[PDB]
């Protein structure tokens, strides 16, 4: 149930999700992160951006003072945000997610974003018109910053989120590289599969992780509520039906076929349990073709705010 990282270590092929957006009460985090655990899943995925890292931290301490799990068998997951580019910053933003979390290391942390963001006290900078402040960094330079993270042992994997090809392969080809990227976490689902940039990751050893593999949360501030509600395609719950599952075990495992680890952000204990069934049943050849096809290029993260930055992965 794990796949082997091009640095040795292993990552669980299914995650936890923590992202909820600031109207879900904060402990929420604490008590949803723990049913996540007793339900089976051990690679659990956060951010500086969540606001959740000590709540989070806590269920995961929680869990390891019970005995139900040893940390060696998490996989946590932290990220760098885009204020904290510059190379000085990284080291120091990573110690502060790890003092939130209380923990000695983080399995894997990520660049989040390759949109650099204005150093300062704000998560969003903001000019006028809503637009946000961009920062212009060599981010060659915040991937230095990261390996050295990893030297130090504060993580024990380094990669990359909302990279596209273009932006991963100037890191690999960045002179005296010491270490990949161990992945590429992306947006990634049936209506906008990536199936070329899986391609290429595939080729160079990096694993895809896919997050809003459920259709994302539809969040307002960056998602057009017009756009197709993934959960409801009439092809995925064709093959619901036909495999007596859901829509979401239907999506989850088609990414693992494809050999994506994928991601599956609930707060619903019913739908948490759910979907660890994921490895308990398998689609065809025809189901996989099926799902393919329903590709239209569709990013649910579709705001002005990230489509105007000079650094914005989509064309
Ligand atoms: N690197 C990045 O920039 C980035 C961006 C987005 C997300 N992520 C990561 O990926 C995670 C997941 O992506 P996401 O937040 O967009 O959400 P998602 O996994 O696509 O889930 C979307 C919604 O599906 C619902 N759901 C879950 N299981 C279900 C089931 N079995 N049946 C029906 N509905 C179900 C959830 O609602 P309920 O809670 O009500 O169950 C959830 O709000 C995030 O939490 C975050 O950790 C990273
Ligand atoms: O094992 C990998 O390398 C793997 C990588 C990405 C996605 C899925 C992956 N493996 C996978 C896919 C389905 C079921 C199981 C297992 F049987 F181990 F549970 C493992
Ligand atoms: O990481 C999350 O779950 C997230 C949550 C809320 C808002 C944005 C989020 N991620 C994110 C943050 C910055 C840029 C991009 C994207 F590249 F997709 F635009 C996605």
């Amino acid at each position: 149930q794990c796949v082997k990282l091009n640095d040795g270590h292993f990552m669980p092929v299914l995650g936890f999700g923590t992202y909820a957006p600031p109207e879900v009460p904060r402990s929420k985090a604490l008590e949803v992160t723990k049913l996540a655990i007793e339900a089976g899943f051990r690679h659990i995925d956060s951010a500086h951006l969540y606001n959740n890292e000590e709540q989070v931290g806590l269920a995961i301490r929680s869990k390891i003072a019970d005995g139900s799990v040893k940390r060696e068998d998490i996989f946590y997951t932290s990220k760098l945000w885009s204020t904290f580019h510059r190379p000085e910053l990284v080291r120091p933003a990573l110690e502060n997610s790890l003092k939130k979390a209380q923990l000695d290391y983080v399995d894997l942390y990520l660049i989040h974003s390759p949109m650099s963001l204005k150093p300062g006290e704000e998560l969003s900078p903001t000019d006028e018109n809503g637009k946000v402040i961009f920062d212009i960094v060599d981010l060659c330079t915040t991937w230095e910053a990261m390996e050295k993270c990893k030297d130090a042992g504060l993580a024990k994997s380094i990669g990359v989120s909302n990279f596209n090809r273009r932006q991963l392969e100037m890191i690999l080809n960045k002179p005296g590289l010491k270490y990949k990227p161990v992945c590429n976490q992306v947006e990634c689902h049936p209506y906008f599969n990536r199936s070329k940039l899986l391609d290429f990751c595939k080729s160079k050893d990096i694993v895809l992780v896919a997050y809003s593999a459920l259709g994302s949360q539809r969040d307002k501030r960056w998602v057009d509520p017009n756009s197709p509600v993934l959960l409801e395609d009439p092809v995925l719950c064709a093959l619901a039906k036909k495999h007596k599952r859901t829509p979401a075990l239907i999506a989850l495992r088609y990414q693992l076929q494809r050999g994506v680890v994928v991601l599956a952000k609930s707060y619903n204990e019913q739908r948490i349990r759910q979907n660890v069934q994921v490895f308990e049943f398998q689609l065809t050849a025809e189901d996989m073709k099926a799902i393919d096809g329903l590709d239209r290029n569709l990013h649910y993260f579709n705001s002005d705010s990230f489509a105007s930055h000079p650094n914005y992965p989509y064309s």
